[PDB]
């Protein structure tokens, strides 16, 4: 069951070790995760920190088919094709389904408001570094399921987790 009144969800991909980002990029190749990310977010509102906006390739700025919302404390930051807001509150003003798409700073900020998480886990040798962007923890309030391990065209093992509360 999926709730549809001010539903806030978080969607991320992470290594088993908990890394979501390094040096400004997502440090692995899983094309099936791009497919999975689009499948969930397409047509919905997407919320993202300024760093994540910067990390997008110009060919996906803004993310097509989604209402793009960008969080920045910088007064007057321009995000062409996206709405820029200065608080988590202004970001989540819409009642339509809204997916927080990263990065770590925004996951940590939106997590008390979220009632769904869609997590890709990637089995990649990626020992965590203090400068990485890291995955948010999931406490015991979450119910959910975990898919089977699959193998990517890139050779990496991955699997999908889906949680809710
Ligand atoms: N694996 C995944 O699923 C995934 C998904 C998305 C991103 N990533 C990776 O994660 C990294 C980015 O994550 P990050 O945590 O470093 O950055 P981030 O969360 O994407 O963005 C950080 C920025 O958000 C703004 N911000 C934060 N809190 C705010 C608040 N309360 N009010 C207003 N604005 C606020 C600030 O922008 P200003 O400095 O402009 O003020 C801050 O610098 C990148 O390497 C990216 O590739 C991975
Ligand atoms: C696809 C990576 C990704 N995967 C999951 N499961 N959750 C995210 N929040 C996420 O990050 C979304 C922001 C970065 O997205 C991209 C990064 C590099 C190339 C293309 C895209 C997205 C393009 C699109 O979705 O249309």
């Amino acid at each position: 069951h999926h709730h549809h009144h001010h539903m806030v969800g978080l969607i991320w991909a992470q290594s088993t070790s908990g890394v979501i980002g390094r040096g400004g990029d997502i440090p692995w190749r899983v094309p099936e995760d791009l497919s999975h990310f689009k499948r969930i977010t397409m047509g919905h509102t997407v919320v993202m920190g300024r760093r994540t906006w910067d990390s997008l390739p110009a060919s996906a700025r803004p993310l097509p088919g989604r209402r793009n919302v960008v969080l920045s404390r910088q007064p007057g930051f321009v995000a062409e094709g996206a709405e820029v807001v200065g608080s988590l509150e202004d970001a989540l003003t819409g009642p339509e389904d809204t997916w927080v798409i990263g990065g770590e700073q925004i996951y940590t900020l939106a997590l008390p408001r979220a009632i769904r998480c869609e997590v890709t886990e990637v089995d990649v040798d990626l020992p965590r570094d203090d400068d990485d962007a890291l995955a948010p923890p999931l406490d015991e309030t979450w119910q959910g399921d975990v898919g089977e391990w699959q193998v990517s065209r890139s050779g990496l093992r991955y699997r999908f987790h889906s949680y809710y509360r």
